């Protein structure tokens, strides 16, 4: 069996909804991060064994979005590719599948991550194929239906967040305070240059002129305070506490890593950024999907033989302030080690990419701080979680 | 690393386009086959570690089709699930992923396979979200765009078949002969009860009355003859050889297997139906995607330590007669051992399920013949192939 | 000023929803009745001064449906045409506009009537032009929105019928009895050949074979009784009395007359079928639009100098049994003189044509019985009415 | 038979496509002009006998757009209303219908004109009702299909303009000169306050703030020059002369007049702005529909007993410079008396309102010039024309 290492890790800056990446299909964002990984390592494209990319919103995307990213990146036709959907966890579960293929010797080199363009997710017209017959019909927002709506309880992810606010007695004010601190940390990280190493610029075609470079996360909102956030109306339930300001946003982006066997990295003479110590999935009740990270984290820590207090750094994707605070209540983690450069409330949640986006952020901040142990974890719509651990010597 | 064994294998009958399963969402087809695997083995649903399902056409399907099948089958919320898309190969690649998880010790019990309802694939309206502005616009058939259209060359899978007919000099007459034999063999197998053991009936809700059981493959065309096939118009190109009669059809169905470690099967007292001896993916030129099975097959045989001559029985998915003939010409296999109960020209190509559909059909025929060594292989839109080997003592 | 006469009058048989005329656009139904009027009179097409046709549902119908009917009928490009919309009254109001043009000497010969294909009325997608942005959207049934829904009260025409059932204390049983008698009278008229003279057959193109003649009204339902009708659920309101069986149906058809000055008819040597004695419109509260015929009838009788009891025959379009019984309560007419060959509950309500359809039925039954005075009247969605009187010597 | 007089005349400013009126449904534009006519004359709303409004694009507009304008303007439910469609001529034909009703003694007071919101014309999905079956389908721009496309020849109104440019040998340079002059004249009229007396302001709801008044025509393009027009690409045919700069635009607006018998105006003490001396329609070849004004004008002059040389002032709607030049060549009129404040190339062509828009502009200019004899004329898609004459003492 082989040990699995990361030799390159990169992401796009994260675009806002109908923002800077709104014209660029998800597989072109994937292609741009694949090219960068090969540039950073000087790796011949022929050395890649597989491309594994998460993407949730694939209506009208064409055959196999992961194959589109691989071909558009200039990888030869001989490199196989697959797309996966574990909703919000897709981009991290891609690394789990790549690690598995490398551990059992099916591959030595894998590109793994995710890509999502929520801006470009289309409307869908069920029933037009066979006949609507009569009566007004529903033109379905595929982003909501396929990305943000619970298939079992017939309500938004935001109601799952209301459920956790109730269960843990989390107040509006606690949720707003968490949201403001995420904003403050993201703006400080951006201004402090903490995202420069991890970001691949996208050359965005303009209406007129040469392309403009997009290289700076654009979701964070200056001047976010508990006082401004207190004015917002509840977004999902009349007397609710979850708002657009303490929830993650809608976003565009891609993120990927170059996985290898430790043996292959050494044979190529590539420096190792981190080893993968463990990975895990878990399932929970869809009604409280935001708690998925608790069991996923405990399983990953158990598989690595670690205790939570040994983690130097944690990236716990911020689907909703209520969801994040609920995970922190259950795990009893030190919040000062969690999302130290800000989280998805400030930076965005480009669903199928977020799992790899938070992993890339974790890895670069671990290198900066000389951290030895880190965890990436995400909740998943439909009631699941993923977690993955990274180690450095 | 553990042997990976199959302890149960089942599929729906395959429905024709707007046929018997046209009202049943893909995940309900998946739920029905997962329920049957547990019934056949008497396994408690809590013993399942993961559900891995292929499904290509997911526009408006809701969050995580695989998770929807797992929950609807009565698996507990604790069982994680993921959907994958390797287009035509999705349903077989799912067993490769399940094999990897078991070989790494990440799981002991995996449900793997695929599900597709082409009848229900909707229309998509790109640009409606941001504004069509003016001018007539294209309402996109997601079944064609996401399932049947090459993303690189902007033409139908059927043109890839024409490309193979031209390259191998495969005549209209040889393609129609292959298609007639597929029909004759499938009809003989159905009438002979050859598919009874492998089929899970679906109770189809009726507008009026108690549900009707669907348990008989409905795509095969009785009294097909070469003389009748000779009269059809080319389906994809003016002077082409590929027709509706020598191409696969549009279909609905699901298929799944219950994978275990050899150790777990022994501890439960479950008989081993077959061992997975190897599996592989390959990439080829998208323009001739139908040839993907050649290198996928050669890699899977190399990984098993087997020669082609050692295979007793082969299931090679029939995307098009031209594609199936080309693969047979390159590999030089004995056609008498290939698709002995008919293939997809007769039985249908429910894209994301086909990979597991042909594996289920391979396994049941291997048992009746006392075959020791079997191969399942598929071409994949976008220029890929998958192959997997079965061994019996 | 000129006196206005009818020298020819004809209609299609009325098609059921997705019935025999479901493939034939409204202007082709109009063209077929225009051709017949000219055949019946031997009139040179160049003698027509104008074509005035009602059509309500014109979404995607192309420029000026009335001009399409005129050109398709073979009338020269020199004949002007206009389309009008007075909803349910369009096909009778067309005769009012033609009568006005003839009375004041603007024209000597006019084709007037209406045409509707409700089967072909399309779905409409508001907001797609400028952007739906996010959220599920409404795909609008144009037939409901433009034809059957009140623009002021935001409810169906059927609620206006519930309002009249309340106001006049009309029971479910009274409404069902009216519906059954309409069915019985329509079937007796069809079987007795009372519609043969007034109907122009349509040659309906088939999937395979030569066209099939459609010449027999297909909406009437044999075996309609108060006992069968008693089983139906209320169609518009939970504890309501209006059902699909005591309401008019959805239908396809066209109907037109050839109007002339009495002077022009005499100069051409054409026999006069009837003179137009008077015409009128009225407005009422949209909430009780079904009562529109009361004031419209009184104004038309006043303009002709007639009393209601002088009418030998009345065609009062049956939007809903409640609506019809309410009009009869207000006017105190002899019900034995109303809709003697059945009404719209049995024969259908092809909205934009119905006004001329009931006029053509009135005229032919007046000739059969040697009636001297007749009235055609219709209620109109949005709260209006039309009425027109016919005389014979 | 009574003289028909105009006692009030007003129009909205004309909005550009997705400009100031882009959020205001056509019938609300109509309501605003009807309210203004009553305010200007101090007429009680109960004195109106009918509302006759043109509107071409009615897909999803709801029952009877004219009735919606009448009710929203505060006319009592007793006032009947009808919508008409004579495409580009609808807004003028409405006054012809109103004139006829008054000449026959059917009415004493009619509101007549037209209304259009092209910005709000929706997309249509033919075939969704009965089933698209498979294959990419056409989402129809109803503005193009129902407003701008010839139903007989299957090409744009702009090709009818090319047909006239070829037939009359009208150069690109002569078309651009005509277009530049239309722009220069409209801008001079706006800046001079020439349209203040004829315009009813619309209070436009704003996302945030009190409504903003829209009272200034926004289609005209300041600093238009022949040198700038010379650079534009042909809009309809590869080597054509018709461009976006020498064609009318897409627009939103409404216009209406208050018509009375001479007797009724006298009895109310209302001054007569003008008398309608005559009106006419004509039909021509759809391929050269732009020439419709020639025979319509000749018929209207014949009916008034006037020669072309007696006209002081002409409004000839500018569908295209090529179309306007062709009409001028055939009639031989003095261009200095035509569209003296600019026309539709500059001011816009809100299809169903244009007929009344140009009549309102004619009447206000006739008053300032003390013109005695005026003509308004329009070409009509489908091969028609309308013309109407105004007299002042």
């Amino acid at each position: 069996m082989q040990d699995v290492v990361i030799v390159a890790a990169t992401r796009t800056a994260v675009g806002s909804f109908q923002g800077s990446l709104a014209g660029i299909p998800a597989p072109e964002l994937g292609a741009a991060v694949i090219r960068r990984l090969l540039e950073q390592t000087g790796l011949d494209a022929g050395q890649v064994d597989e491309v594994i990319l998460g993407q949730v919103l694939t209506a009208g995307s064409g055959q196999n979005p992961a194959r589109q990213a691989a071909i558009k990146a200039g990888l030869p036709v001989g490199v196989p590719a697959m797309t996966l959907n574990k909703v919000c966890g897709s981009g991290l579960k891609a690394l789990h599948l790549g690690a598995q293929a490398i551990r059992c010797g099916d591959a030595e080199v894998i590109v793994a991550g995710g890509q999502e363009n929520m801006s470009l997710a289309p409307y869908v017209m069920p029933g037009a194929r066979t006949g609507l017959r009569m009566g007004h019909a529903k033109l379905v927002d595929s982003m909501i239906e396929d990305g943000l709506w619970d298939a079992f309880n017939d309500y938004h992810m935001g109601i799952t967040a209301e459920n956790l606010a109730e269960k843990y007695g989390l107040t509006r004010e606690e949720q707003d305070a968490f949201a403001a601190a995420s904003q403050q940390k993201a703006i400080a990280a951006i201004e402090g240059g903490r995202f420069r190493d991890e970001i691949t610029p996208i050359q965005v075609p303009q209406r007129k002129g040469e392309p403009l470079g997009f290289d700076t996360d654009e979701q964070p909102r200056a001047g976010t305070t508990v006082e401004a956030l207190a004015k917002l109306k509840p977004a999902f339930r009349k007397d609710g506490s979850v708002t657009a300001g303490n929830a993650s946003s809608l976003n565009d982006g891609a993120a990927a890593v170059l996985l290898m066997s430790a043996a292959k990295a050494k044979a190529l003479g590539l420096p190792v950024l981190a080893r993968i110590a463990s990975y895990a999935s878990a399932g929970v009740d869809p009604a409280i999907m935001g708690i998925g990270p608790v069991s996923a984290t405990r399983r990953a820590l158990d598989k690595a033989g670690w205790s939570l207090e040994q983690l130097d750094l944690i990236e716990a994707n911020e689907a909703f302030a209520a969801q994040s605070l609920a995970v922190g209540r259950e795990l009893g983690w030190d919040a000062a080690r969690v999302n130290v450069n800000g989280g998805a409330i400030a930076l965005g949640h480009p669903i199928g990419a977020s799992g790899c986006r938070v992993l890339v952020t974790l890895l670069h901040e671990m290198i900066r701080r000389d951290a030895k142990k880190g965890l990436a974890t995400l909740c998943i719509g439909g009631g699941q979680g993923v977690a993955l651990t990274l180690a450095r010597d």
